[PDB]
């Protein structure tokens, strides 16, 4: 119980190192892989505060990140018809293969080890203390 | 399900947000109140790369903390630079230990004792399996 936070925290930064390892070939940073991935996954028309809050950091870090992917020929920026448009290219093709690919699967491997009944447990706990967490901040 | 390991990492994410709004009238961080507990945890006189280990992170980001908590008069550095707590950090730290643990309680509001139990259970199985594949 007192330390719940800090396991929550040490299963991300542990979960996340392993796919750093897993990618290390590419090259890439974990911010580059993350941006990347939600780039991807993304819908069209969706506006950059909303590309931050699905990755996870602050704007002024999504910005320099974005700069560096654009340097490495991975996405394009465009002006849209509805602030500035993130085009993947056809370079990035498959990068972003590559990153999905063990995405995905060592979330499989990961969970390998329990049931989906645990699984669904855990979503659900989770989603409380999140709920709890939005609630308090906004008092 | 297949938004597990997101919605892990947002839930983190915004568990750490609470705190360091609730720490800003102490000027502190998350991030600060991680290094004190870990130094203050461990003998005194940890190297900056022992307490980098201790804490899991890498030693840039912890240098810059170290520089913060000693401007503050929380931390000494003698000559490796080794850790020592000042007299003045122990209030310092009951009250950020305070806000913690009382902001801890509330987030555990309404949440069963066994399903903390089984939530401990459940990370704890996870971060096995995934330290098993890192060889």
């Amino acid at each position: 119980e007192s330390t719940l936070g800090s396991d929550l925290a040490r299963l991300v930064r542990v979960w996340r190192a392993l796919i750093d390892h897993r990618l290390k070939p590419l090259e890439l940073t974990q911010t580059h892989w993350v941006t990347l991935y939600n780039i991807n996954r993304l819908p069209p028309e969706q506006s950059q505060i909303q590309l931050a809050k699905a990755i996870g950091i602050e704007q002024p870090s999504l910005v320099r990140t974005l700069d560096q992917l654009e340097e490495k020929g991975l996405i394009t920026r465009h002006t849209s018809a509805n602030a500035k448009r993130i085009k993947l290219t056809e370079q990035s093709s498959p990068i972003i293969e590559q990153v999905d690919g063990v995405i995905s699967s060592t979330r499989k491997e990961i969970l390998g080890g329990i049931s989906s009944d645990e699984i669904a447990v855990l979503s659900g706990l989770i989603d409380k203390l999140e709920k709890n967490i939005i609630q308090l901040q906004t008092k």
